[PDB]
């Protein structure tokens, strides 16, 4: 099985067969080349360390989560908990060469609001979108996000630094499972990374919490996988904090290879008054809080919402890595 790829496809909607059926751009290119959507991952020797920061523009991640190039990074959410509009940002604020999406969504509305999305995205002329609903069969289901894979790895290898999304892989893996029947990950999830003889992908894997955030053994399996995770919080969803990324349940693994000493003390100092912060947040919800009792707990108290402030972010805006440690250097004083 091949696939389409190359600059001829920036701007166009991809079906599960690879056929542009929709465009939300168009450009001057038209490269069109084809390549197989099964291949290898990268030898060992092929792989280059991750050591170079991929700065997505939002705070949060930026300073506590800080991702590498080439990293694989999984999304979790319950449903509602602004999982799209995360995808939105991280697409929007960083500085990926090319985003490649791949939605394994059920209702053509999902697809229909990224298409719009992408419409009215600054981004829109290097953006590629692969798409299978739930009308498509569950083959078509997984082809759809080896196709996306595969596009990117077109990319990696003239050179580009490649952001690759993919939307979920709960629905991916519940269509291979329906495969099976008929009759595979991480050979999926390991085919990101930095080449030494080319470009990157770093890639976006969004893994759906059932009930409450609570992780199914795919979860568990998906975790255990990928170089990091994100964990977005229903509960501070509820709280109108957005994003809901609760920080103290999330890891970027390769955190200490890509940022500086002073960023590691800042993040480490950021953190310890995250977790006083929750400790007399549970303190206030017993009852035994009483201002000017204790002067650590005042303290700690009068944080809060400069904290906040500093985790709460617009969707509409992007920060910059100057910023970003300007500002998490002003809520730690």
């Amino acid at each position: 099985l091949h696939t389409q790829v190359g600059r001829g496809l920036l701007g166009a909607v991809v079906n599960p067969l690879g056929e542009v059926t929709d465009k939300f751009a168009v450009t001057d290119n038209s490269e069109i080349l084809y390549r197989p959507v099964d291949n290898a991952p990268p030898l060992y020797s092929e792989r280059a360390a991750i050591e170079k920061p991929f700065l997505t523009g939002i705070k949060v991640i930026d300073s506590l989560l800080t991702c590498g190039e080439g990293q694989r990074m999984g999304i979790f959410a319950s449903a509602g908990c602004g999982k799209t509009f995360l995808m939105n940002m991280l697409i929007e604020h960083s500085g990926a060469d090319i985003y490649v999406i791949g939605l394994i969504g059920e209702r053509g509305r999902e697809v229909t609001e990224t298409v719009d999305y992408l419409k009215n995205s600054e981004k829109k002329s290097r953006c590629v979108l692969v798409y299978a609903t739930s009308d498509y069969s569950s083959v078509d289901r997984c082809n759809a996000a080896y196709i996306a894979t595969a596009i990117a790895e077109f990319f990696r290898t003239e050179g580009h630094k490649v952001a690759l999304f993919i939307d979920s892989l709960t629905r991916y893996a519940r269509a291979l499972r329906d495969v099976a029947l008929a009759a595979s990950l991480p050979r999926l999830l390991e085919r990101p990374g930095k080449l030494k003889a080319g470009g990157s992908i770093t890639a976006f894997y969004t893994v759906l919490l059932e009930d409450d955030d609570f992780a199914d053994p795919l979860a568990e399996e998906v975790r255990s996988i990928l170089d990091g995770h994100i964990y977005l919080s229903r509960n501070l969803a509820q709280k109108g904090q957005f994003p809901a990324i609760d920080s103290l349940k999330s890891i970027s693994r390769v955190f200490t290879q890509v940022v500086d000493e002073k960023h590691r003390i800042m993040a480490a100092a950021f953190r310890e008054l995250l977790s006083e912060i929750e400790e007399l947040r549970t303190i206030i919800d017993f009852g035994e809080y009483k201002p000017g009792e204790n002067a650590s707990q005042d303290k700690i108290y009068n944080k809060i919402s400069v904290v906040e402030s500093f985790l709460k972010q617009d969707y509409r805006l992007g920060f910059t890595y100057e910023q970003t440690m300007e500002l998490i250097g002003e809520t730690i004083r």
